[PDB]
């Protein structure tokens, strides 16, 4: 089997907020069965080096005359050889791999995650982002969905407001929820070093369990520094934009977690690379997601099913936020976990009217 | 154009308190066009190398001197001979600096802030100091520049009487303020670092937002402790008595906040390399004042506005502080901000009749 | 004034030795002045996360739509602006602030490197990369270049091959040269530490001033070893792949000498950030290039004429490799460097036929 | 005993290679006896932060009122209090506390030696700076103060020369004159650490015994590798402005060797500080000089008598440089060292006569 033809779609699909942009890659193979993946990221380029536009721009160009003529059974060879010929670029090559893993998992009749050798488990714990900006309100979708058992575990982006605001709301929500649910923050690098020392120290004694990349990936030292002076755990996600990134912050002691996404490492065999290291250095982990669509979210999934101990479970909520998907199977969220099932590749199939009335 | 005449002129100025003395730099160009800068510093010797006396008779022999002749638009060249031939000497190479600006200013018709790229704001945050040594008498004080709007943010000189004093005086006031102001502390390298142990955490303990220069800069180590101990984010000041300081504490982790001074640093082109290393490095800003007068407050203004971030604010209140100018464009304070207009240079003409007034 | 139209058009022209692909920005601004820039790399995505394509798709789809309607006077609120909505993109930003520092300059009236606050010097020393493969034909080449005083300064790619097999090819251009040229060497990341260790030994027992980047980045404390036992000094460059990069290696002491691009850092005001950090931190300088045109060699010389001093000089010969040009004044080499004119902006005007000849 | 008046006089003494400014100091005590004082600098401020027009203005102004009424007896109450009312000001110090010691020594019949707690040795070997910059009158000057049994140990200063020429010069220097002679280099600031790699080896394997201040104060790192790589040992000069810097360096590990400078320290009680300091860490010492006249030269002298080793000489040459003196007694240069009395004081006396002749 041979690498035939590679296409990316940019695909526009309505969320329950706006829209969000998905790249759809679609690897035919000359054994006919054909691989899906996706490289997706959030707000064009405020997130990432990478948007839609350049990530399309750069496989058609670039990335899949690589690989046209290749065999598509030898995924390692494939991705090493665009290691060679393309720096950075890890939301496409993430895309990609996991296309072949689909194809691969196809073919050869195993689910993904048996591909990387083997789950140890077949749900994952998902944690839901408060994103109201009311406190009230937040609150209440908090209380709703531990009602009817979804989430347990519950994220508040902060940052863009004054730091006492964001504070104040935090820790009502922590408050009115008592040890009920688990509350966690994502600064998204929006404070330095000065803000985050008494930031951290509030949100740690309030009963926050852990500040997700409270600073820049900028500020190395402080991100060493707050991680020992923090109450509560400090977790990386921004600095880390490789596995090489993993290591350096691990041979750091910059981060006591580690954030896996498979966009912001290469793909589903790279994120489990940084989580080896991680492992190797006793970092606990977290399941990250850039707001992929089932595609995305099921080749991470597939991934992090493979982890020893995932000690902060994951954040794979990406299908939840979309109104209309590109796929025939809805994912199952049910007991506070998503559940995976074992159908070949990555259980799934494109739905091509969909497909055709979102593509631009 | 070129350099025609440089003329420093020693100034005693009456204030709200006693005397402030600045040193005034006319620089005459070819073309006609005059800049003015400042050169100040408080109490002679006491809070840097460099006095009235000891900055005239400097400019006077061998700083002038190197300028005459040259290209009055060349201001790098010539900062840059003057680098060659003088060590340190920060303060007159910063009213120096000012003067060429504001000249080259007028003469491109253009604000000193776009000749230094282009400001973001137009006004900044100003911090008033509490000085009057009575509790009562400041939270009054205080109570009065926030009825007024003038004030939201104070600080406090603390550190020459004996530290239990000193704590007593400040938790007080942050008492009775409330979360109405920011009450900030400014120790000016009164305490040994066995003092500031304890100082820091009660003071950090009791809202104080930041301590600024609590130790001495001959402390590198203490600084560097004190980075990661105290509940309050440590500011340099003193520390930084040159661009190439302000690397150094960054590369240590001495201060997760720096003061910017043109003339520690050399002047606004300079403050804006030494803002840079911090921002390279993480670290917030803060815009300090050696307590000058309109032109040296305009001058460091004018750098202040094209930051990208200014966490801290500024504490340009020098012209405040005295009750008579020689420049005849009053500054405009209202809303707690300084506010600066888009007229070319640093905006401001001398008053050519209090200049001979007040001149020795 | 304000931004009305910015285009980015991929040009393709023939070199000496295939093509070259340059991304040519055109800002016109409604004063009727306009404004031109380049982003151009090397071999697609092979020397960095940016190629022609992405660059391009990038600047149509979301840097542009930022900039239309924003006063084209006001270049750091622009490039901030940017900061804030993009992410790396650095080639990309780099050609739009030559776009705009180009018209400002004509606007004005004043070069570019005025604009940047003065030159202290009208030609830079340029650097001659041998590169036929074969030792007799470069060291023949050279002796060449040396005979017409165009280049006494060389660089030699190496890496490719066996150790063993690149070091003899250089030391025979060393030991026939003798003392009459510079021979350097650039490794491109290709050595692991291991390999380096006798290589870099060998290099600079045998006459060679410095080493290029002979490890990769993801290698810190391999580049912090080699900087302490190399006997040659080494010189960073894909290390710095941003400003804050260049704090973190000053920081570390893993490089003497600093390679500025500014296409690697964000533009001309950027490699100047990155320039002034080195400085402050006593780090050497070396004026690199991404084998730019005219347009991207001018924007980066007029930053290097700024400099107070370049200990390596510069490798601005990015045009002798083209056979044709998209400018209409071309280049002047003579006597070992690159001599830049007093004209306004960049120099330099679009000659419409030729581009309209190679844009594709 | 009361200090009644102090007076600074600039005076300009012709060279044999232009002139030298010397400060002269007189301090009048109200017993009648009276002390003198020198602070004096090289080439006004490019050597340091004081000139001497700087100096008389700030000990006319500041440092002189503060002292008039004060114990002439208690040195240390004196000399406090200066560090209490004015920063920095070292040169204007030391020949404040010079004078001081000076009156104080003739009062209790001791030499200054003695005050500063007994000499252990009555003569300082002597080092002599050969600067035609013609290296065969270099040799030639070298074998002749050989011959007079005048220097046996002599300096160079180099760094204001391509590299390679300055190597070649020193080179063959220590080539002509073999082990009859120690050779030694100061590059006074002038290279980056990327020179200094190569050129501190080819010297160190060339037989220099040792090189000053190689790089520059600000590149503190480069200066505790060079310390750790240098084949011959690093001695700080530049680096040391104060007490504290020292302790700065010898707990960095940035040199093997101190130069000791009254003038940079504060005076010669101040230079015994840091003497101590070097010798706590086990740091070798060498008696350094700002060229001073005999006052200044002797001041030094007498505090290195009681010095238990200074390792590596020193180089109170001063006075030789002079053609013409403002005291009564000339130096004893004789057999490789500079000979101490032990009559009261500093045991010299002024020349009114040639004071008034060349006093400005
Ligand atoms: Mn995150
Ligand atoms: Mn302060
Ligand atoms: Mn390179
Ligand atoms: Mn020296």
């Amino acid at each position: 089997a041979l690498i035939e033809r590679i296409d990316a779609i940019i695909v526009d699909l309505p969320t329950i907020r706006q829209q969000q942009t998905l790249v759809v890659l679609r690897v035919r193979c000359s054994d006919g069965v054909e691989g899906i993946g996706e490289a997706t990221t959030i707000g064009g380029l405020a997130y990432g080096y990478e948007s839609p536009e350049g990530i399309k721009a750069n496989i058609d160009a670039h990335l899949a005359p690589a690989l046209i003529g290749l065999a598509a059974d030898n995924i390692n060879a494939a991705m090493l050889k665009l290691d060679k010929l393309a720096k950075g670029n890890t939301f496409a090559k993430s895309g990609i791999e996991s296309a072949l893993l689909d194809a691969q998992g196809k073919r050869l009749g195993l689910p993904v995650s048996e591909l990387l050798g083997g789950r140890v488990r077949d749900s994952l714990e998902v944690a839901w982002t408060l994103a109201s900006g009311d406190t009230a309100r937040d609150i209440a979708e908090a209380r709703h969905m531990l009602e009817i058992r979804r989430h347990r575990v519950f994220k508040l982006k902060i940052g863009a407001n004054p730091v006492e605001q964001d504070l104040k709301h935090v820790v009502t929500i922590k408050r009115e929820l008592g040890d009920s649910a688990s509350v966690r923050v994502d600064v998204n690098q929006y404070w330095d070093e000065s803000q985050a020392i008494r930031a951290c120290q509030v949100l740690g004694d309030n009963g926050i369990d852990l500040i997700e990349q409270p600073i820049s990936r900028i500020n190395r030292g402080g991100q060493v520094r707050l991680n020992q002076r923090t109450p509560a755990p400090i977790m990386a996600d921004e600095s880390i934009e490789s596995v090489e990134d993993a290591f350096s912050l691990a041979a750091d002691g910059a981060a006591s977690i580690f954030a896996l996404k498979i966009a912001k490492n290469g793909g589903p065999r790279a994120v489990l690379r940084t989580a080896q290291i991680a492992e190797a250095a006793g970092i606990g982990l977290y399941g990250g997601t850039m707001l992929e669509g089932s595609i995305g979210t099921l080749a991470s999934a597939h991934a992090f099913l493979t982890l020893r101990q995932l000690t902060w479970g994951t954040e794979l909520i990406g299908p939840l936020l979309l109104t209309e998907e590109i796929v025939n199977e809805p994912p199952q969220y049910r007991d506070f976990q998503l559940h995976i099932p074992r159908t070949p590749g990555l259980g799934l199939t494109l739905d091509e009217q969909r497909l055709a009335r979102f593509a631009r």
